[PDB]
């Protein structure tokens, strides 16, 4: 047979996040059970309790081979072995093999679960697995409307944060990204925008980690300056090193090569006394496995790959193996010395595959025209889909993933400003596709959107700057209008400078005080 169950999961005491892992792994390790998707990891409110500890929240859909009842048995199992050493593990939905939802009302169980259409901490994570046309088996309403309306009622207590797992350090509490979205209807991030430090160890010209180059001890003084930049305005910042080059048709670093400019480095921010440790947060900008894989082991947060796993096949098996490593999926085409011939989007590769396309939630059929002056976006849409999908089917967790619509990689100047303009719209696109003899749902909703404007070549095209080097002042004014436009991480080189112009776009468009 193998049916399909949707679960709801959830944890307010001690790790929150080991509870949730562990519950997982016993799911996982049943012959009769197969993980399929899991949703973003959500801090929310606890709901009848106001005295406790936040819950973490989020949705499991699984293919088993358990009846209904058998599954429940299990779920029961699971919360009992997780207790030997805390978990909440509901049924939500189940449907039969034909992709129905099947209803239950027994003394002993209740499907769909009667008390989800209240629980903003079961809708959200469970509509970034279930498309907009997804009805609720008893009410006949798409559960996506059921969300809506529980927002519409305007309740602070069912505003959720989204949190990104970030690896423990020794004495520290768990560590996360966390993104707060409000609503007023149109959903907005919150809270403040992560800034990230470009930090090149490359001797790719002079005016940029030029002169430093494969010196470590000056390096790190360099870092050491940027974050009492950064940290001046902001209780955070990014650190992202980077040992390749990443400019069209540059010359490629041998591997050997980039992993002695970022490996000891690394190693020596993170075990800096010189650095307050917990505001700084570590990441390298790879496309190669390995080197994240050595990476990781000095103690790196972020892996940053500019490929989405397009140049590595393995680097998929790296984020897997390494649940609390966030893992920027940027987007791209080609590689570096063939995508400036390939920033072409009439097209649509993936396009006979797709079944239905939805922005916020509406069928875009519906929406007529906007399909029309939406072509880039969609496409840019799709095709980062396409690698979110690849990922997961290699053991890569939603909950670890951010998004990069990668400016000027395989994009003109004119395709960049568009993607600015265009963010609400990628923030908020979702598809079904066929994949495999099977549906699979792309929702975008929740994925935070990382955007690197700084310095490039579209900025100096509208400015007339030459060298990027005198990009900075203009980099100001676009990284305003990147967060204005719904952008949750901008990377910068002007850190001192970029600072003051995000810790502005806050407060103009977050509210931010
Ligand atoms: N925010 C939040 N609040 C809560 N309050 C009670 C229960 C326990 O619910 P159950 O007894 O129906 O499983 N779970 C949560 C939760 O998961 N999240
Ligand atoms: N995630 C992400 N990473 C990147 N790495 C290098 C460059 C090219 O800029 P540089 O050569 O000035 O560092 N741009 C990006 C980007 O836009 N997004």
């Amino acid at each position: 047979s193998w049916k399909r169950a949707f679960l709801a999961f959830g944890s307010n005491i001690g790790d929150r996040f080991k509870h949730i892992q562990m519950a997982l792994q016993l799911l996982s390790r049943e012959k009769t059970v197969k993980l399929r998707n899991i949703s973003s990891i959500f801090e929310s409110e606890p709901m009848y309790f106001k005295d406790q500890t936040p819950f973490m929240n989020g949705c499991v859909e699984v293919e088993t081979l358990l009846t209904p009842s058998e599954l429940l048995k299990l779920c029961k199992k699971i919360e009992y072995e997780e207790l030997q050493r805390t978990i909440d593990l509901d049924i939500v939905m189940f449907l039969n093999s034909a992709g129905e939802d099947i209803i239950v009302n027994e003394p002993d169980l209740n499907i769909p679960h009667p008390r989800m259409l209240e629980r903003t901490f079961v809708l959200e994570p469970l509509c970034e697995l279930i498309s907009p046309v997804h009805l609720h088996p008893v009410t006949a309403e798409p559960i996506v409307d059921h969300l809506k309306q529980l927002y519409d009622k305007q309740h602070d207590e069912d505003t959720l944060w989204k949190l990104v797992p970030l690896p423990y350090r020794s004495g520290v509490e768990p560590r996360f990204l966390k993104f707060k979205t409000a609503t007023k209807t149109n959903r907005i991030t919150v809270s403040p925008t992560y800034i990230m430090a470009i930090f090149n160890a490359t001797p790719d010209s002079f005016s940029d980690g030029g002169e430093h180059f494969a010196d470590i001890e000056s390096q790190l003084n360099d870092i050491i300056k940027l974050c009492k930049d950064a940290l001046y305005l902001h209780e955070s910042v990014i650190i992202d090193v980077g040992g390749c080059s990443t400019r069209p048709n540059s010359i490629q670093a041998s591997e050997e090569e980039e992993i002695r400019r970022s490996i000891p480095l690394i190693k020596a921010i993170r075990e800096s006394t010189e650095l307050p440790q917990d505001k700084v947060i570590l990441s390298i900008d790879t496309y190669r496995s390995n080197v994240a894989k050595e990476a990781i082991k000095v103690g790196v947060d972020i892996i940053n790959d500019i490929s989405g796993g397009l140049f590595d096949s393995n680097m998929f098996a790296v984020i897997a193996e390494n649940p609390e490593i966030c893992y920027i999926l940027s987007h791209t085409r080609g590689d570096i010395s063939t995508m400036n011939r390939l920033a072409h989007y009439e097209n649509f590769a993936l396009g006979d595959s797709i079944q239905q396309e939805f922005v916020h939630n509406t069928d875009i059929q519906q929406l007529d025209d906007l399909k029309d002056k939406t072509v880039l976006i969609r496409n840019v849409g799709q095709e980062i889909g396409e690698r979110y999908i690849k990922a997961i089917d290699n053991g890569v967790k939603r909950w670890q993933i951010l998004i990069d619509p990668g400016l000027g990689f395989a994009k003109t100047w004119k395709q960049n400003l568009q993607i600015i303009r265009h963010i609400p719209i990628l923030k908020n696109y979702s598809f079904t596709m066929n994949s495999n003899n099977s549906q699979v749902y792309v929702n975008l909703r929740n994925m935070p959107v990382l955007l690197g404007p700084s310095r490039k070549k579209f900025i100096g095209h509208i400015t007339k700057d030459v060298d990027a080097k005198q990009r900075d002042f203009a980099t100001g004014a676009v990284v305003a209008s990147c967060i204005g436009f719904g952008s949750d991480m901008v990377r910068v080189h002007d850190v001192k400078n970029c600072s003051k112009s995000i810790k502005l776009a806050d407060a103009i468009y977050k509210g931010l005080e």
